[PDB]
């Protein structure tokens, strides 16, 4: 039977599922780990016990407990980002997309969401792996981790919650692919990661963390980085805003024992209740629990083991989306609002500069402003509306992300990097958002494709290309089709810096993406506050 795999674990039976005229198996909601549950909550990830019988693997797991938007109730646009399934703590699963008949040893793509390491959910519809599998002939595999405190609360020193363990969660799915991928056809050996936003961040952390590089073949980061500003906290920082959790839950902060005794005693929701009020500062784009350079998962600092090539040595594709800032803007800064085209005042327009430069002193935030106001023209609330897009994304996504790509270069063994720069035609959100980060991933899994869907005729043919490129580097570490009459994606080298635009336009090859703006966030900057 097609739909019957067994597995080092035990055997699993899938679903045969329709997609565009044809069919394909699903094997939905696959356990790879121990429920963390109980007093296992914060804890590593234990892996699932191998079960006797067959195990229903026909229909999508629960979410991890998370967060959930309200901002905009009925909105498709921020709701198709909502857990889409019953919240729960046993949710460590994996759902895996494979191609009929069953290969016997083709690529496989494994699939982090994002969620600012907050939210997420592997059962969103943008990320049906149906489309993508079928299309590229290609074992897709989207696996889930712990979010918010549940995954991240991190009391250095400590067993019971050591931090992390959301990025372990990741790390034992990606195990489970490396021990079974082969019996539904995939081929360990040719595994690709890939993620956007804390997903894209979480590749390549993979690709820094020794005990994750060994997992996987090659690494796709779309809009993250493991040096964002907000990927990470020191291990103070995490312990701080650990007894600050349960300083809001009213616990016995006397120890690390009867803090975390009392956190488990929590129910999920009483620490999601109170999970954003530990931030060190009023700001946007920073979140509570997010991944801890503890030197074990991080042997050192990201940026020594970046310096150093202390990191996976293999190809890399990765790239941001024009409008990275537009999304933080608007649920946190004031003078943004979904229904108006939020034009910024000068007032305002100060106000988001702090709002996104959170320990930056007067010096700092004068240098950002001056950086990106047009003196000419300070007044322009267009300008000073994108100007803060700008500011928002280039430090919080482009510039680290540019950072690391030119650090990792250095030492890798082939960089593919891209700027998507195109709107989708059926995009909700307002016009001032462009192209919204997160927007990109439709196309990266073939939702286009769908007629339905109301994408135009370029949309499908951008999708399938953005498609193809991502299944052939993953197959091959090189984006392109070997000797091919289409125009050459250029690698990235740290010499010449190429990269291309993804649009519905032709092929467009550029060098130095946003260098000016880079500059400053990765040189000037950090050298100016260092002094002060
Ligand atoms: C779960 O597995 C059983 C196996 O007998 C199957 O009959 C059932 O239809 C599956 N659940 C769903 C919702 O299909
Ligand atoms: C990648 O590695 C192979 C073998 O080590 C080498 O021949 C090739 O030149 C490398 N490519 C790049 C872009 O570094
Ligand atoms: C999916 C994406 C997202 C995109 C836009 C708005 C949200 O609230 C979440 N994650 C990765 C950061």
């Amino acid at each position: 039977s097609e739909l019957l795999v067994n597995t080092k674990s035990g055997k699993v039976m899938g679903t045969r599922v329709p997609v565009l005229s044809s069919h394909i198996s699903a094997f939905l909601g696959i356990p790879f780990a121990e429920p963390p549950v109980g007093n296992m909550r914060f804890r590593r990830p234990e892996p699932k016990k191998p079960w006797s019988g067959v195990w229903n693997a026909s229909t999508y797991p629960n979410n991890c407990q998370q967060y959930v938007d309200e901002q905009f109730p009925g909105f498709s646009g921020s709701e198709m980002w909502n857990p889409n399934r019953e919240m729960s703590e046993d949710c460590l699963y994996l759902n895996i997309w494979v191609p009929s008949p069953r290969p016997k040893s083709t690529t496989v793509m494994v699939w982090i969401y994002g969620g600012g390491f907050y939210s997420g959910s592997s059962t969103l519809d943008v990320y049906n792996g149906k489309y993508l599998a079928y299309t590229e002939e290609v074992v897709l595999v989207s696996l889930s981790y712990r979010v918010g405190a549940f995954g991240f609360l991190a009391l250095h020193g400590s067993q019971e919650a050591p931090g992390n363990v959301g990025l372990l969660d990741q790390r034992m799915a990606l195990q489970w692919v490396h021990d079974n991928i082969q019996f539904f056809g995939g081929d360990p050996k040719t595994v690709t990661i890939f993620g956007e936003s804390a997903g894209g961040a979480s590749v390549g952390m993979h690709i820094l963390s020794p005990g994750s590089r060994d997992l996987f073949r090659r690494a796709i980061l779309q809009s993250g980085s493991p040096n964002c500003p907000w990927a990470s906290v020191s291990v103070a920082e995490g312990r701080r805003r650990a007894v600050e959790l349960g300083r809001n839950l009213n616990c016995n902060l006397n120890s690390d024992e009867e803090l975390i005794h009392c956190l488990r005693e929590k129910k999920p929701q009483e620490l999601i209740d109170v999970e954003w009020n530990v931030l060190p500062f009023d700001s946007i784009f920073r979140f509570s629990f997010v991944p801890v350079i503890d030197g074990e998962f991080f042997p050192t600092s990201l940026e020594s083991m970046l310096n150093s090539g202390n990191f996976k040595k293999t190809q890399i594709l990765l790239g941001v989306n024009k409008d990275e800032g537009s999304f933080f803007l608007l649920y946190g800064a004031p003078g943004f609002s979904k229904d108006s085209e939020s034009k910024i005042s000068r007032e305002d327009f100060m106000s988001g500069v702090k709002l996104s430069v959170p320990h930056a002193n007067d010096l700092g935030l004068d240098a950002v402003t001056l950086q990106y106001t047009d003196w000419m023209d300070d007044n322009n609330g267009i300008k000073n509306r994108d100007g803060l897009d700008d500011i928002v994304g280039d430090h919080n996504v482009i510039c680290p992300l540019m950072h690391f790509v030119n650090k990792y270069t250095k030492f890798g063994n082939g960089t593919y990097l891209y700027f998507f720069n195109h709107r989708a035609s059926n995009l909700v959100w307002p016009e001032w958002m462009g192209v919204i980060h997160g927007y990109e991933i439709e196309f990266v899994f073939g939702l286009p494709l769908v007629k339905e869907l109301n994408y135009t005729a370029e949309e499908e043919a951008l999708s399938r290309r953005i498609m193809h490129y991502w299944a052939t580097f993953a197959k091959t570490g090189n984006p392109n089709e070997p000797h091919s009459q289409e125009s050459k994606w250029p690698l990235f080298t740290t010499k010449e810096q190429k990269f291309i635009d993804l649009n519905t336009e032709p092929m467009k090859v550029h060098q130095r993406l946003r260098v000016q703006m880079c500059v400053f966030w990765n040189q000037f900057l950090p050298k100016l506050l260092n002094a002060t």
